[PDB]
DNA sequence: CGACGGATCC
DNA sequence: GCTGATGCGC
DNA sequence: GGATCCGTCGGGCGCATCAGC
């Protein structure tokens, strides 16, 4: 049932230090995420990129404590004119643009040797009530995205709101006509990663691992039942698989019903 | 007139010694003046803050010799989004400061690369890369537009801190401050619009030209010559970059210098020491 | 944008 | 990859 | 007529892009 995350892999296959580390969380409420100490798990992870979702925060909302990330200095926000992103960056990013081309879930930074994407997809809801909106938003998205890696390497991490399969949740059999792993769900993941393509990097380094989840309901205690499901990702371009020296679950992450994610690359 | 720098005055008119030396150099494009020995004059100087304008470079282009410079380990860089190749800031502090930020308030989808905020513990340093209001003054409202912008933006700096304003602010605000003032009312850089907007933002914030305050009367003293017809060698040049305080820091105020003999871009180095 | 040439000032 | 032309802004 | 005013003009730099190879 419960999940220890295995210690970070600094070091790609042929050897070469991991330069990136990039921190995904879901924070759920900035806020509130704030007030319970997420900055502090940032600043010992570290990372060079994070990336926020569900912020659920205005951009003249944004706590003050923000501005005390000099390692992070660069801030980008999208606000949703129940969800809004972050992406804060210690190097100046070449580009940052804003959505899909087409309500504050896609924050797309440039960098030298890659695009980072951060996504907050859309919940298709408690009674699949916008899993039709959901369909749509997943194949815009997928579109957009594969005009992007078309033109450089792709990282793509964030709230995708889908477990692949059912390895990738607790309670397949109770939850395949639930938010997140309805087959249409399900099929939009598979889809974007056999279209853009992109790479699962959690799923490519860890095949075989059950019980690897990011989100656990913050009722009936199921985060300390480990009954939860992974829906936080990096997905990666292939180009990008020989760089890829880990990526984690940071299950112990406190602060939100996400927990946060890191990847390291040897860029 | 040629120009010889006073000597270095480290002690504040009260006596006290200075404890913040603070560089601002337009390197007039970054990776250029690195290989014509920039940080030599860099390690020379050992400021603890050097601010640079028009590094002309993205973060990922930076030298490597920039990670090899341990008195300013603290490096925040920031280059224009669609129109790298220009502007670029960049500060660089041997102490870590306890805010940065970016561009005068919506950086997040401007990304000018001009602005960096860095706040300390006794005050908020600002270095600026100011838009320069071009050959034939084609962007001369675009300029005023940003000045006024950007006085605005430094006086709602929501820190009771005293301001340090430091860089190419791109205008000779009197016509003590460049070799050609007749000459050149109608350049960009000496408008009265922009020696106005320069008026407006000591008054507004209010701000005091650090090295005007203790050489008011003190003339050929340039920062700028254009490359051209080898204006540096005959001193013909403007005084472009600044050091520009709250009126609470005069007192801590020992000196502004203007390294003339720094070569390496087409600006030269000016320097502050703060008595904190 | 400083150099240059040409006009204006007394 | 590298040079040097061109373009653009300073 | 020396000083001054004023408008025009050629052009040094750095870096991006592009063509060529
Ligand atoms: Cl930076
Ligand atoms: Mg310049």
């Amino acid at each position: 049932a419960l999940y220890e995350d295995p210690p970070d892999q600094k070091t790609s296959p042929s050897g070469k230090p991991a330069t990136l580390k990039i921190a995904s969380w879901n924070v759920d409420g900035l806020r509130a995420w704030i007030k319970k100490k997420g900055l502090d798990w940032v600043k010992e992870e570290a990372p060079d990129i994070l990336c926020l979702q569900e912020t659920k925060c205005s951009e003249n909302k944004l706590p003050a404590e923000l501005q005390e990330l000099p390692g992070l200095s660069h801030q980008y926000w999208s606000a949703p004119s129940y969800s809004g992103v972050g992406l804060l960056s210690r190097q100046c990013p070449l580009k940052v643009s804003y959505g899909i081309g087409d309500e504050g879930r896609v924050i797309v930074a440039e960098f030298d040797s890659f695009v980072l994407v951060t996504a907050y997809v859309p919940n298709a809801g408690r009674g699949l009530v916008r899993l039709e909106y959901r369909q749509r938003w997943d194949e815009a998205f997928r579109k957009f995205l594969k005009g992007l890696a078309s033109r450089k390497p792709l990282v793509l991490c964030g709230d995708l709101n889908v477990a692949h399969e059912e390895i990738d949740l607790r309670n397949p059999k109770g939850n395949k006509k639930n938010a997140g792993f309805t087959p249409q769900e399900r099929q939009g993941f598979g889809e974007l990663l056999q279209a853009v393509p992109l790479a699962d990097s959690f799923r490519h380094l860890y095949p075989n691992t059950p019980y690897a989840y990011t989100f656990w309901t913050y009722m009936m205690n199921a985060r300390s039942k480990n009954v939860g499901w992974r829906l936080d990702y990096f997905l990666l371009s292939h180009s990008l698989l020989p760089a890829l020296c880990d990526s984690k679950i940071r299950s112990k992450a406190l602060g939100s019903d996400h927990c946060p994610i890191t990847l390291y690359l040897a860029l």
